[PDB]
Formats: C-alpha cells, sequence, structure tokens
C-alpha cells in the first residue's frame, strides 16, 4: 500500500513503502492492511472488534491509530516481521484479540505503528491434558473457543475453565494482562506455566521449565524450534532454574508472547451460585469486614464481587428506562430501583463448589455470618427472575462464557467504557472510602457512579466503570478530567491501580515515585538493554525506549 | 518543486527534492515555495515584502536567497518541518515578517537555506489583558494590526501600543531583536514576559512563568501544548525561577519563537509631543549634555530622539528637489533648507504624558533648561505646517503606526537602506566625535551623512542611515567599504553595535573579542550542545555550528 | 587539613587531602579552613555569620555543611582552584556574603563540598561614576560599604544606593539572586550591566558590551585580563550584540561572578516617606485594587509594601511582651494590638520622589485615591512615635541601611528565620485567596501568620516569614511539612515562588513542569555542556550535573 493516515515518528513515506512492500512479500497481501482513509476508521462492536484504533476513545477518535496491520502467519513471520522493524524502526504494537475495550481496545500508544494480530493466523488450541489439568494455547484462542472445544471433546465434564466477563477476550492476552476471572482459578496471570516469546532480537525463548529440552525421538527430528514439542514438566511447574523472568513479561513490551500454558480447574463434582441482597448503602462497610475472614479462611472459594444496584440495573436496562433525569441518579431513585428489581443497595454474588457435606457446611457459616446484617436476604439462582444477572453470573462462576453483560455499556446514549481501577484492602473503613471518593467525583463529572469490587484473598480491585456517550465532546473533556483527578486522588490515599488505558499509562506509572521513580528507571534500564531500536511497543505502561524524548512523548 | 536556483551546502539535488517533496505533504502546495527562476527574485516593496532575498542588498542581488520558502500552518508544522530539517541537515532561517530591511530583510546568511514564514499562518492577537496590561501574539501580528484590534475593541482608550517608526514589522521579531520604540515603553525587549519557541530537537518550551503549568479545568481537558494556556503569571513576571533564559533567544540562533508576552502602557491621560529646533551643527554638544540630567532625573520620560536636518528632510523631499549637486551637500547648503523647513540644523523630538500638573510642570524644566541654547526655538505639533515631521511623530510617540517615514528612502533615486548603528554616551564630548568620525568616512564615500540619535537613559544609539542607490554597482562597492571602515574606526575608539545586515554579523562579532573571543567561544558551545546539526539559521550574529568552517564561512 | 567531619560523594580521604594540600600551597593556610569538629559547627549571627552551613536550619543542624573553606586571594586563584575542583571533581559552591539566611545561609545544597569564600579578599568597590550614574563591584562589597564609600567620597549627594532591609547582604550576590529592593531602583537584576565571570574551564568572559575591549593605552599595557579596564560602554548598556547570556548568570550554576555594574539612582532633589493604615483584615483587597492603577500609571514610583500587623510588631516586640499563649493569636488579639500600636490591621508604607509639585501633586491623588477605604488615616515619620517603623523604613526608602528589621526574627525563643515567597497578582481577589490559603496551613501548623507584599509593577512578591524557634525538633518538622504543603497548594492555584532555601530547590523546580518538565531539561543540557564534571554548585535550583543520580540527590 501507499499512504497511511499517519505515520511513525521520524520515517519517511519512502520507508513506510519499502518497509510494508516487504511485509507483503512475506505474509501475502492478504495478511497485510494499509490506513489510507476515514471511511477505515470504523469503530465497530465488541463480536467484530476494530483492530485500527480504540474504539471507546475518550480521546479524539483518530488520535491513536494504525499505520497499517498485519497478521503473521505463524512464528517464523513474526521473527521476520521482527527482523525488518529493526532495519526501519518502525514501531510494532502486539495484540492477539483486540478486546481490550477500556483500555484502549486495539490501538498503539505511538501513533502510525504496524499493529500485529497475533490471533488471526495463530488461533490454535495446541494441547489439553487432563492427567496435567491443563492446556496450551496461541493468541488466537478465545474463551469461548477453547470451551467450544473441550464441549466437542466432551472434556467438559473433566475440566472447567475460568472466566472473566464477556466471554470474546484472548486467553492469553488477558492473562499476560493479569486480568481477572470469576472461579477458584480467577487469578488469571497466576494460573500460567511455560510461555514461549520472541525477543526484540527475534531470537526465541521457551520459560521456566520450557527451557529444559524434550529428548529426541525420531518422530520429532526436523521439526523448526518454534513447532517442537515441550518437556513433560514445563506446564506443571512454572518456576523451572535460576531467575524467574516470565513476570518481565507481563503488562510490558519486553516481547512478544507466541504460545502459553494455562492451568485448569478439574470437575468440582457440585456447585452452586448464590447472592445476598445488601438493603443500605453504608451495608457496603460491615459487609466487607465479615467477609475479609470468610476469604482468608477459605470459607468463600471462587472471587466473589459486590456489585453496585446501577450495575445490576444497566444490564437489565438503560437509564432511559428508569429516568427521563439527565443527571446522576439520586440516592432516593436508587433506592426505589432497587425495590423494583429486587436487589439491595449493593448485591453480594459468589458460589460454592464441591460435594455436598462441604457445600452445605460452608453454606451455612457464610449465612449465619452475613445475618449480622439487619435486612439481608439469600436468594439462589432459581429463587429469582429469569432475566436476573443472578441467573447469568451463575454460569460465570462456572466457566460458561457470556455475553449479556455488555447490555450494561447501553446505560447512556452512545455506550463507551472506561475503566478507572485502584486496588482496595479487605476492610469496610478503607473500602467505604474509596467509594466515597470516588463517587464525589463522578458527580462532579454528572456520571452515575457505578463498579463492583472483585474480592481477592488480601484486597479487592474496585472497578469503576466510566460509561459515557462516545459523541458529546464536553462529556469526553469531562472524563478526562473525571480520570487524571481520580488517579490522583487515590494516589494521595494510599491507593494504586492495576491497569489502565493507554491515555493514561504515563500518569499512572508516575504515581509509582517511590525513590525518585527508582522503579520506572529500573525498568526502562532493562527495556533498552532487550530493544535497543525500541521496536517492541514503546510507551506501554509508560516505559519508553531511549529514542523517545520523555518531554515528546510523555502525556 | 524540483531545481532550486541555488542550494544548501553539502547537498544533493536528489536530496533537496525529497526533502521538499515530504515538506508539501505536510504543508501542502499552497505553503511551499521554491525559487526556480530570476523571474522570482524580485526586490518587492515595504507594502509587500520579498521573502526571498535581501531587497535593500549592498552585496549582489542573488547572493543571499532561499531554495525555497515555507509557511507552517501551526507549532505542530514546525516541530516537523524542525525533524525533517534533521534528517537532511538543512539549514532553516526563520522569520515573522521579512521587515528587517536596511538589515540584509528576508534573507538568509547561508544561502539555499529554507525559509520559515512564522507569519503567515500564526497571525493571531491571542490575547489583550486589560488588568495585566499585555497582550501576547504570534509572529503574525504587525503593529498595525494590533493597533486595530485595540480600535475594534474599543480598547484604545484603555492601552497604548509602543512603535517604531514604520508600522508594518512584526512585534515580536522586531522584540527579539531588541528593536528601539517611542513611547516610554520603547525598549521592545525589556517589556516582554514569557515566551514559547521551538528547540532545534523540536520540543516545545514555555519561559520564566511560562513553565509553571495552568492548573487543570474540566474544559482545558485533552488540548495539545502549544493550545494550552498560560497560568496566571507568565505574563506578569518575567523571571520565573531558577536561570533566566530568555536573553539566549534574542538575536541568536538557540531556537525558533512562536509566541510572546509583552506590555502595554495604560493609557497616561495627557500627551503632547514637542520639538526644540538647535541653530547650530556644534550645538549636538551642549544639547546631548543638556539632556543626560533630564534623562537619569526622568524629566523625559519616553525615547527622545535627536534628528538630523537632512533627515527631516529626507521625508520632506528628495535629494533632487533641493540640489542638481551630486554629491554631498555642503554646510552651507545645510544651513539653508534649514532656514527654508523651519527646522534647526539639529532637531529634538519627545514628548510629554501625565495629568497637566505633572506636564506642565516637566515642561516648565524642560524649556528652561533647553534655553542656555542660544537661539533655540520651541514648536508644539500645531505650530507647524500641516506636512512637518513633528506633525508625524506626535502619532508615532503616542503609539499610532504611520508609513509616512519611508520616504526618506527615496532621497537618491533607488532607494535603498542600510544601517549602520553604534552606541554612544550621553555626553556632547563622545556624541560629537562619533558624529564626526561617522561623517568624515560618508564624505569620502560620496554620501550625504543621514542620521539620528534615540535617547536610552545611559546610552543613545546612533543609528547612521546610509541610503544608496540599488544599481549603481561602484555605489554599492563604496558602500561596502564605507560600513567596513566604520566598523573598524568606531572599534577603535570604544564604540559597538547593536545590531546590523548579514554581512557584516561576522565582522561586528569580532570587534566583541576581549579575552580571546571569549564571548565568541562560550556561544558556540551553548550553540553545538543544543542544536548538534546546526539546523537553525547557522551564522546569525556571527555563531557558526560546528558543520560550517570559519574559514569557509566567515566573511 | 586532615578529616572533614563529611565529604563529597565519591571521594577518597586520601584525595580530599592532597586537593587541600594544594589549595593550601596556592591560597595559603590563612586563606583554608577545614571543618574537623563539632565545636566549628557555630550557628552565628547576621552580625558575623557562619560560613560552614545553615544558620536558619529547618533541617538537621550538621545537615548541609562544608568540607572546607577557602577564600581566593583574588580572579587567579579563582581559576587555579578551578581546575584543581575539575581534576578532584570536588564540588564548589560559591558566596560572596554568606547573608543568605532564611534561603539556607551559606550551606552547599550537597554536603562536603568546598564553599569559595569570594567575599573576603574580593572586597573592593573598583569604581563609581557621576556621569554614567553606576558603580562597580566585587563579591565583597556590602551594600553598608558602598554607602560609607559614597558618603566618605561625599557622593552621597549625588548617588543614593537601593537597598534591601538588611543592610548587611552583598551587593552582587543579592543582585544575582533578583533580590527586591525599596526605592525606584528595587529591582536589583533589573538594574546591572556588564559582569565577569569564571567559567567551569577557569577562562574568563565579560558580557554584554563588556566584551568590546577598551582601546590599549601605553598606560595599561601588560595587565592581567582580571585587571583589565571596561570599555566605555560596558555599564551603560546591558545588551551588546549577539546572545543575551547575563541571565544564565541569575540563580544558577553556569559560573562564578567576579564583578558586577550595578547602576545607582541620581538624587531626586525630594524626599518624604508616608503611611497609611488600613483599618480592617478585608481592607487588603480593596487596598490591592486601588494599587494597581497606581502603580502602572506610575503614582506610586518606589516598590512600596503592604506589611502585616505582626510583622511591624514583632520588630517592636517580642511574642512574649504580648500574650502569653503558646498558639496563633485571634483576629480578636490582632485586633488589639493595632490598638496598641496605632497601626492598622494591614499597613501600606511607600514614598514619594521629586521637586515639590511633583510630590504635592502625587501626594493628592494617593490620597484621595486610597480614602475610599473606611477609617484609613495618613501619617509622614514626623507625626510617629520616635520607635515606629516608618521612622526605619523612611531611611530604607532612601538607600540608608539599618539592621533595625532582624528585631522580628525575634518573635519566638530561639529566632529563625524561613521564608516562602509565591508570586500574586495585583489583584485584591487573587491576593485575598492567597493569603487565606497561606493562613489556614499556617494555623495548621501553630504558627503566627506573618508577612509584606513588595509590589512590583504587574505582580507582588508575597512574603510568607516562617520564625520558628530553632531547638523544637518538632516544630521544624511541621515546618518541613508547613512548606511541602504550601507550595503544593500555590502550585495547584497557579502561584509559582521566585526563590526558595536549599532544602525546597528539588520541589520548587518540579513545579515549573509544563510541558513534561521541558524547562528543567533544557537547563541541564546547558549545564552539563558547560561544566562536564559538575564542578560548580551542583543542585543549586534543582539543577542537578550527569553526575549526581536524580534518585539519590533530588530531595
Ligand atoms: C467492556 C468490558 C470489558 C471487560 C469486562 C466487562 C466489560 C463489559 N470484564 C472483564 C473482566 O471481567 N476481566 C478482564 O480482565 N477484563 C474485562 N474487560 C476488559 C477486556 O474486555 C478484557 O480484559 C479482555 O480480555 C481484553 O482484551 P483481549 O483479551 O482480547 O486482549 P488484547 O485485545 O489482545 O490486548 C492485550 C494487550 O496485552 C498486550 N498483548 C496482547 N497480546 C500480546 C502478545 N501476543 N504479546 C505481547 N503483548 C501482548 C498488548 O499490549 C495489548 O494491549
Ligand atoms: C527602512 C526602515 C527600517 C526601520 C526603521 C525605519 C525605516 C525607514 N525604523 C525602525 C525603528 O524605529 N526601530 C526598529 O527596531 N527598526 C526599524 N527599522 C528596521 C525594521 O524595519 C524593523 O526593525 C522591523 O521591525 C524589522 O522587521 P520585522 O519586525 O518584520 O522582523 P523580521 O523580518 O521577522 O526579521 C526578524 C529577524 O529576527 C529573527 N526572527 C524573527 N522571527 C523569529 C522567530 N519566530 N524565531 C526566531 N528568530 C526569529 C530572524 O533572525 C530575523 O532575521
Ligand atoms: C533575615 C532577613 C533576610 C532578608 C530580609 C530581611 C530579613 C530579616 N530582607 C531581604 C530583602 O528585603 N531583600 C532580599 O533580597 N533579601 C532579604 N533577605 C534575605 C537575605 O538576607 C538577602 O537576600 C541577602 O542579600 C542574601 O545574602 P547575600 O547577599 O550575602 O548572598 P550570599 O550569602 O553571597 O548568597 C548568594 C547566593 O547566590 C549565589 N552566589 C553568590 N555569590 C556568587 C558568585 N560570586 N558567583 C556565583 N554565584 C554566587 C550562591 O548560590 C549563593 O547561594
Ligand atoms: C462484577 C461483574 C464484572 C463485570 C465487568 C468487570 C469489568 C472489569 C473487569 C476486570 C477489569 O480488570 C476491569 C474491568
Ligand atoms: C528618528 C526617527 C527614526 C526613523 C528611522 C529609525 C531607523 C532605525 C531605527 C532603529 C534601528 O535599530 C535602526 C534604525
Ligand atoms: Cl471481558
Ligand atoms: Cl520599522
Ligand atoms: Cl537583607
Amino acid at each position: 500500500e501507499f499512504r497511511p493516515l499517519t505515520l511513525p515518528p521520524k520515517l519517511s513515506l519512502s520507508d513506510f513503502n519499502e518497509f510494508i512492500q516487504d511485509i507483503i512479500r512475506i505474509v501475502g497481501s492478504e495478511n497485510v492492511e494499509v490506513i489510507s482513509s476515514k471511511d477505515q476508521i470504523v469503530d465497530g462492536s465488541y463480536m467484530k472488534p476494530t483492530h485500527t484504533h480504540d474504539p471507546h476513545h475518550v480521546m479524539d477518535q483518530d488520535y491513536f491509530l494504525a499505520s497499517a496491520i498485519v497478521a503473521p502467519r505463524n512464528v517464523a513471520d513474526v521473527q521476520s516481521i521482527v527482523g525488518l522493524a529493526n532495519k526501519f524502526s518502525f514501531p510494532l504494537w502486539p495484540i492477539s484479540i483486540g478486546r481490550n475495550s477500556g483500555y484502549g481496545g486495539a490501538a498503539p500508544r505511538v501513533s502510525g505503528s504496524v499493529v500485529l494480530d497475533m490471533g488471526k493466523n495463530m488461533n490454535r488450541v495446541l494441547e489439553v491434558n487432563v492427567e496435567g489439568a491443563y492446556c496450551v494455547v496461541e493468541p488466537g484462542v478465545t474463551y469461548h473457543d477453547l470451551h467450544n472445544y473441550l464441549e466437542a471433546n466432551n472434556l467438559r465434564d473433566k475440566l472447567w475453565l475460568d472466566v472473566p466477563d464477556l466471554g470474546g477476550g484472548s486467553v492469553l492476552g488477558n492473562a499476560v494482562e493479569r486480568g481477572v476471572g470469576y472461579t477458584p482459578y480467577g487469578d488469571h496471570w497466576m494460573m500460567h506455566s511455560g510461555m514461549e516469546v520472541v525477543l526484540a532480537n527475534g531470537e526465541l525463548l521457551r520459560t521456566g521449565m520450557g527451557a529444559l529440552p524434550d529428548p529426541k525421538r525420531p518422530e520429532t527430528m526436523g521439526l523448526k524450534p518454534e513447532d517442537q514439542p515441550w518437556s513433560k514438566i514445563a506446564h506443571l511447574f512454572p518456576y523451572g532454574f535460576g531467575p524467574y523472568i516470565d513476570g518481565l513479561f507481563s503488562q510490558s513490551n519486553m516481547g512478544i508472547v507466541t504460545k502459553i500454558g494455562i492451568w485448569l480447574m478439574p470437575n468440582p463434582r457440585g456447585y452452586q451460585s448464590y447472592l445476598i441482597t445488601l438493603p443500605k448503602d453504608g451495608d457496603l462497610k460491615q459487609a466487607v469486614d465479615i467477609i475479609r475472614p470468610l476469604r482468608l479462611g477459605m470459607a468463600l472459594q471462587n472471587v466473589p464481587t459486590i456489585r453496585h444496584i446501577l450495575l445490576d440495573a444497566a444490564v437489565l436496562g438503560d437509564k432511559r428506562s428508569y429516568s427521563s433525569r439527565t443527571e446522576p441518579l439520586s440516592d432516593e431513585e436508587l433506592d426505589k430501583i432497587a425495590k423494583q428489581l429486587n436487589l439491595g443497595r449493593w448485591n453480594f454474588y459468589g458460589a460454592l463448589y464441591g460435594p455436598e457435606p462441604i457445600r452445605r457446611v460452608l453454606w451455612e457459616t457464610i449465612k449465619d455470618a452475613f445475618s449480622a446484617i439487619p435486612g439481608v436476604k439469600f436468594y439462589f439462582p432459581e429463587d429469582t427472575p429469569e432475566n436476573s444477572v443472578l441467573r447469568v453470573r451463575d454460569k460465570t462462576m462456572q466457566g460458561i462464557p457470556t455475553y449479556d453483560e455488555l447490555k450494561w455499556i447501553d446505560w447512556l446514549p452512545n455506550g463507551a467504557h472506561l475503566f478507572f481501577s485502584p486496588i482496595a484492602k479487605v476492610s469496610g473503613e478503607d473500602a467505604m472510602m474509596q467509594y466515597a471518593v470516588t463517587k464525589k467525583r463522578c458527580q462532579e463529572a454528572g456520571l452515575d457512579f457505578i463498579g463492583t469490587f472483585t474480592v481477592g484473598m488480601r484486597e479487592m480491585h474496585h472497578i469503576v466503570c466510566i460509561v459515557f456517550n462516545k459523541k458529546d465532546l464536553i462529556q469526553k473533556r469531562k472524563v478526562q478530567w473525571l480520570m487524571r483527578t481520580l488517579i490522583d486522588d487515590c494516589a494521595a490515599n494510599g491507593w494504586g491501580e492495576y491497569r489502565t488505558h493507554l491515555a493514561f499509562m504515563d500518569q499512572i506509572m508516575e504515581t509509582y515515585n517511590w525513590n525518585n521513580s527508582s522503579f520506572l528507571r529500573f525498568n526502562e534500564v532493562l527495556k533498552n538493554a532487550v530493544d535497543p531500536n525500541g521496536i517492541i511497543a514503546p510507551g506501554k505502561s509508560g516505559v519508553w525506549p531511549s529514542q523517545y524524548s520523555h518531554v515528546t512523548w510523555k502525556l
């Protein structure tokens, strides 16, 4: 192709063309795709995501967007594309799914970068092992896919998949990002073992036990490395020997991941989702406290989550379908809708897994425990309307993917998500302060507060869901203002964020400045040591290669 | 475009083309302009200046001239043009107006440079603030423009503009040059506060308080830096904190200026221009002495100026309209014309600003003071013919722009100005010696001496106006000879020059050689430290980047 | 000497000794002085300042302190000391007086640095010129000194000195710092012309017209450069030709200054100080507004200043002599003391200079103007008690040095000053907000608010005077907390600070971060370009040489 709408910094159109020309020769035209005009800038749908830019853009739509897209056919092309990238110093921005909405979608930090669609061609479920209770996968496999493969293979009775909400995401893409899931295997990054990745220099590298080579049998001779089998222990024990490098690969530009080992929970032989509606707003506090011990003590098995009232309603309906009002709904109105929906001003969904005797016993403790809360009310999925959010999470908390959840994106007219996600202690006091701070700022911006706590063992990921209409330019600015403000406030009160969208990786990395940004400095050292040319995703997580001046690039 | 008439040193036509090609893609054809042929080399008019070379060329017309011209649309293009310039090592030569005639006009020091017309597109009066009594401006705003904007806005009653003579110049272009003006705010460079400029590396930089960022309001979110607002104090206090760098930006190649804060005098509530004709030639001496104390003591408010007789006549008429003679007019003839015109052999114009009581009082002191001079005669504008130079300066000394002054350029046939401008003490003895030295050399060259002293607090800028016919090649050589000689003589008697034309920046910088050119050496260090590639205006003020050999370049 | 109490980073005692040994050989033992023990750490008196560390230490007393001190005998030694410093990479920290208390005194940013006492030996008033109305000076001359020299020479009738409060400071030390003064020549940095300084490489450099060499007469032959005379125009016109570098020398580590030209106001031939007491606290607001126009309009000639009630009382007496109370005095109590002292809750001191007719006229306007304020009352110095602060400023506003002002340092027991100094618009609204913010934080810290506005043309330097007892460790921490907090708040509201103490140069430079700290980055580039080894005052104004890691050094 000829002329991209925008281009990588410090590069001639004459260069873009030779570069793209060569890629087309490698992956063939079917694979490459240049961004020549506005008609190409379409904001897709979750079902068919756009790989050119951010769908949920708080910023200008055409702000972050690719010079082109390229789907490598397999590892070898990746290695090759990598080498050309080095010759031209062209920036790459890898992605498996493009599903990362509310975090910038497929858009690259630095505009005019070539986006690698790792997913298109490397789509394969490489293995599923019952005894090891794990499977291996390429960037292409979405959760639904895996679920089907288990089901096609009748393996679903043998092993369950853990899943985030919307089931479309890339299993590994979500895992390198350290995304949350609902079953006991909810910590995605925790559950991996052995990875494979292309270095900036294009050299291959397996990790952990991935490194101990499978002995040579006559059948495996001649295989290219990428195609060679892993050793028996690779997917069973993560540590290997010597330094444990895997972390360098999460939320960072250190390299491109090509495959990855992920554990799978053996069917527990028991299950029952449940719900507990908390009547009042302030009940959030005692609730969290009651939970703290139940979590550490293992009463609560999976990653339970406290959901705000609006979140369950948003799934049930549009803001319009409840109030003609154009501003944040009052506490009164909030009390009203819960009455209409049979939910609490806060609602704790979670689950029990195991044989009946364990289940019965835990159920008791849990019910007995939450009773101290005046007005609590316990429902089972059966005990509820056939549309209820509980009837949906019941599948989620058992590895069944769904998409009923996107409906909440629809609260306003032109739906667009944007997640603020600070971390918070498993304390009623801390969780109450955080909620109040996030709420007031939301009110200041004219938006309805909406969110859900996801309970980890010693912490909770507070997920503020900023929905906003993607066409009001003013609203967007307010939103930007909103995010920027919240970040600073939570910072000023000990709260961090575990992930964010492109427009704020820079700001967020600065909050991590203990001892003079020592953490960021150590990274860049690693960064430059590993990728001299800054070819791979510069700016991801705020890490910049020496080539990009922090003055011109930061933001 | 294809082939420039001349080109930058060390560069292939193949390179010029790729470079220009890319610029055309950025600013679009309307903006770029290549110098392909002689028909392009037109010497304009003050009213419509030529951006390709020196209009008043003492040197060969086609000596200093551009390879092309380019008008950036806004800051972003400047940053971009800058980056390409670095890739090719192509020299830039920025300009806002092109109005700098008598100092080489729009012509670049090194030929084949691309000239940046900063003025065309960045034409905006960014702000006018009554309480701060200042305004902000882009390179595009000429004095007339500002005056109109104040007038359109009815603000003229609230704040007055200070102005040099011909009102066409760029307000900032004149200010970075440290040009003189007539009201109390006559020191242009003195009156600025906060600037913005593009470094050779293309990074943006505000200065002084310009650096303290305006807090983030929801309305200002997302704005590109160049478009972001300045903090409240930026334009009110020049110093900021730490080193005061602004000076690196005056009369130098350190960077490109994009906007600048300039003060504005609040309407004084009183005004009356005046004149005092000195009868004899030698009266210059006592006059200067009488003034010295009146300046320090604040009797004389604005920048008054002693004008030679010929200067006022030149405005009134052509040398032809007074004498068929082809050589410098005799003292006798000079005495004659003043009699015809009612002026002295020297004439002191100046002004009073304030309420009547202050005005009356100062007027007394001033009149009483100048009386010691036998034959002095005091006129008010009213007291004079309706063409008188005084009726003109009356507007000048009150911020009203005009253009009546160019008429003096017309003394000879093909008018061309060339300013010699040494500095001189506020002393009758020193001012008399300087005048005599400049005069004799003028006579040696066959030219009529013409000039005006502009009185600063502790010094006077002696401005010799070399008019000469731009077509006599011989006259030109004499002129060159004239300048070269004067520079050395005044040097040999402690006199410096505050500014000059391209053909003598080198010579002039050498006069500043105390301690082995230590001053020049310190600059080049800064120069190279800041612009490794010497992309920005090399040779301006004699400062050369390490790339240009002093042997090949000096002159 | 043998072993310093502390030492420069990255240096062996073996090296310190060879280094010091050599210096002793150059300047001779009388000149050098090593800091071996605690008995050396004495906190002096303003009258006899300590050159080893900070007298007013908010931080630990022995925190910032020298490895030794050295008084160069003259320029040549400076050049020499400089060269050795480069051989060892030993850090220097120059000072003329050591008088900079409330800004860290003589203490260096980086501990174990050698402190250059520029003042001891280079003590000379090099020149006083009546016609040019300026004089020249070495680091050694304090204001009192100059005043005496004018007086000894009977020149006091011919020219007045401008002066800050306490008359002990170095005339140039205060000027490079850009300190404030009271007469019309109150802007110290503004009033200079021509400087001389030693580069990090030890090469000499005159600036401005300083560069144009004085022609060679037989009498001046053979003179070393440092001893050579300046050209006639050097001290009369600051700009010179080409870049105006002087600013690189204010508040920065770019070089050591050895001499400097300073203007002197010709005796005005008229004078009368005055006072106007504002009754209420809130009257600050209308007062500022009434002043704004009087400043721009030139009604108010010199730098007038609005003084808080406590400030005038502190000079009159100890907090003890007014209230046994141990906490901030109430608005009621404040109203009381003013009644006792005959002052307003705010008090505007200022002056008139000129012949009677101008004086009378201005006086009218000023009185008439301030009348709108209910209860205002106008006193002349005569009209007041023989101890009144007005009887003191009357000398200050006429160039007479004094020291009556230190008495205010005595409000608490162990007096120690610490200045917070944000800049503020000449607006009642802006000045009121700033005052309120600074006050509340002061109350939070248990300290009495105390301060004075110093009125510039378009701005006011708000000077918060933090007095605190130098022995309460707790109070100190509160103070540190106080400063840190105020800086951030004023930042968050557009307010900057024009100067500060060592412990906060780093924080203050960070407020200046527009566009990603672009301003700081440009400086360090200049810094390293000019002093490769970071030998000169690293850390001054937060500028660090490449050798000092920002992680280890910042603070
Ligand atoms: C709209 C929404 C989003 C959402 C959610 C609910 C709704 C209504 N619930 C989520 C949940 O419960 N848990 C969770 O982790 N995320 C949830 N989201 C957000 C989002 O939909 C998911 O996180 C989703 O998994 C993200 O998209 P996907 O998984 O497809 O990831 P991607 O588009 O490929 O982006 C991945 C990023 O990581 C880096 N990356 C990706 N692949 C590679 C490879 N091969 N090598 C190196 N780096 C890689 C990139 O930096 C990319 O930005
Ligand atoms: C013919 C004449 C000229 C004249 C005058 C009277 C007559 C009859 N009276 C003047 C006066 O009273 N005071 C004065 O300062 N100049 C007077 N002149 C000379 C001239 O007309 C004016 O000085 C005029 O202001 C100069 O032209 P202009 O103001 O348009 O400046 P320019 O053409 O842009 O050239 C500016 C130079 O400075 C540098 N420059 C300019 N812009 C930038 C930016 N943005 N960034 C960096 N550097 C910049 C260039 O080096 C350029 O050469
Ligand atoms: C306690 C106090 C202080 C004070 C004041 C009232 C009171 C009660 N009133 C002041 C005023 O009205 N205006 C003002 O500017 N300052 C006032 N102060 C503070 C202080 O007393 C004065 O500012 C005083 O002038 C500062 O001390 P001094 O003038 O002696 O300066 P120094 O001790 O030499 O420190 C100078 C700093 O600048 C750099 N420096 C100094 N000399 C050089 C040389 N030769 N070369 C390079 N840099 C130099 C150093 O960085 C040093 O820190
Ligand atoms: C409580 C049900 C969850 C639905 C939406 C979860 C949104 C979400 C999940 C994980 C993230 O890292 C960021 C955001
Ligand atoms: C006395 C009236 C002035 C008209 C012409 C002034 C010419 C001039 C002004 C400023 C310069 O820096 C150089 C030249
Ligand atoms: Cl998802
Ligand atoms: Cl002009
Ligand atoms: Cl002082």
